[PDB]
């Protein structure tokens, strides 16, 4: 037990059906099989999609993962960053992967669709509708459901447009019990976002508050956690790149929490995408130190020995990727 | 003669192809057959496309055009606001009404996409790259080619970003001769966007800076208006939504400049959707006298003879109508 999740429950979605929380295994909570950028479709001339070359490539990192132990994978990508749950299924029944993926939009600045049903109408219910109706009947009609309710945030404050969604999140989380991940921006507002949630009857239990690695004082994740939330360090391997810090001060920072024994509130994860969508991304020559472990076989091959040779124990580890997995999500 | 397109041209490009500058017309230079904000798509559960209506809705509409003897139509929609050719074709193949799409996305707050490739690397020769290939080869591998570059700028300035976009298009401009069709923001950055494509060495005469009918002093007309491109009166019916001035007080500046003689550079639209993409808009029910002529058949039906009764004459009325985009396009 501990802290439990509270009334209505549904037993967790992925792509290719409901598993049981005891078939999820080690998971890694927020990476993306194929992301694009509000907008990559309008580069769809030059940066068209290759199934062909996506498949073989996703389903080869399926494979890697897999021979890490790792048995699943939540895909956070937004509604407007190209999720596509049909060929996440691909994936995963050709691997045997499990694949969960996500409901909701990325922060204010990504596109401008729901701030205008907000000036004509109600853009709360209009979010709330599609919401549950993606975790509970499926998306797209293709009968795939969404296994969280993904929730982003700005910077400097959880903006009115941003709180709409955060509303029709807690509806929909309080009367179906399905998970919430969120993303932070810059290491801000994750206090903001945890009291939000819980003020508005969502269950601590069933909240994982993102990009928490994002800052590097306890203190703020300390906050944070009195909520009875769970924290995320699911940008593990994005280093410097304009804003993150490095996997040094993350793993300071984790070292910490663990011996003041918030080990059932962590999780850990990349924030990895497998495939581009849109044109393939240029990367500078300066930029190349701070994507080198942004790929998701970081953690599994340097953080958890990282973490081991620390004295965080196995079974504390087991906590972070199995236990609180098992628990949010199943 | 007066002011003719400078050096390198190519014959205006339609969704159907090519077409002689005398076969464009009555043309309405600034429409939407289809429309989506941009993060429409994710609201494809609730809000999925309905080929078959949008088909038998559109090519009505469309019909209603051609009876007004208006036989083409630009479609200004951006890349990332829903743009499909292969729809459009649809439509003009099945009604004969004559279509010409964009290449270009709209101002900052609207996606993000670009904003990202920007940091990583040449936006600009990206955009340029996408822009030339769609003007001269085709969009998505369809073979149909856009016949207008659309540019956009905010209300306040032409941002860094929104500039990338200006000079892509300045250089596909001089290269190819295609024409240029802006949006501008609550009625400013007229002029601005006028220096800056003329300075860029972009043709005035194939230059239309659009929703000029957004500003009511007519002074800000005329400072645009000198740098020798084309305004337009492109919103006509859309009336005080949240910004816009009234049909009245546009008419009310363009009597003005056309008893100044302006006639060969002024040019009229709706900006009208004929069919919405995502979710059906959820209209007020005090938004109503706002939209109420916000439809394509309000020019031939309300403005033209509104004009004509003023002592507008019907020189003026074809050269407005016909003679501006034979030049502009053709
Ligand atoms: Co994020
Ligand atoms: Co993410
Ligand atoms: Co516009
Ligand atoms: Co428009």
């Amino acid at each position: 037990s501990g802290l439990v999740p509270r009334g209505s429950h549904m037993t967790a979605q992925t792509v290719t059906g409901a598993v049981a929380a005891a078939q999820l295994g080690a998971t890694l909570p927020h990476e993306h099989v194929i992301f694009g950028y509000p907008g990559y479709a309008g580069d769809v001339t030059l940066g068209p999609f290759d199934h062909a070359a996506a498949l073989a490539s996703c389903t080869e990192t399926a494979r890697a993962l897999l021979a890490r132990g790792i048995q699943t994978v939540v895909d956070a990508t937004p509604n407007d960053c190209g999720r596509n749950p049909a060929f996440l299924r691909e994936v995963s029944e050709a691997t045997g992967l499990q694949i969960l993926c996500a409901t909701g939009f990325l922060y204010e600045g990504a596109t401008t669709y729901f701030k205008f049903r907000a000036s004509l109408g109600d853009a709360e219910s209009e979010i709330y509708e599609m919401m549950r109706t993606e975790v509970t009947e499926g998306i797209a009609g293709t009968g795939i459901r969404a296994g969280v309710i993904k929730l982003a945030s700005s910077r400097d404050a959880i903006t009115p447009y941003e709180q709409l969604f955060f509303r029709a999140a807690a509806r929909v989380q309080r009367e179906t019990g399905v998970p919430i991940i969120t993303h932070t921006q810059e290491g801000q507002q994750g206090p903001q976002q945890a009291e939000l949630l819980t003020s508005l009857g969502a269950d601590p239990a069933r909240i994982m508050i993102g990009h928490m690695d994002g800052n590097t004082d306890p203190a703020y994740h300390r906050e944070t956690l009195r909520h009875g939330v769970s924290i995320a360090f699911d940008r593990i391997g994005l280093q410097g790149m304009v804003g993150t810090p490095t996997d040094a001060e993350r793993l300071s920072v984790l070292t910490t929490l663990l011996g003041e024994g918030y080990a059932d509130r962590l999780l850990l994860s990349h924030d990895s995408i497998w495939h581009w969508l849109g044109r393939p991304p240029a990367i500078p020559e300066a930029a190349l130190p701070a994507v080198k472990d942004w790929h998701p076989l970081h953690i599994s091959d340097d953080i958890l020995p990282d973490l081991r040779r620390r004295g965080i124990t196995e079974e504390q580890v087991g906590q972070m990727t199995v236990g609180n997995p098992a628990r949010l999500f199943g």
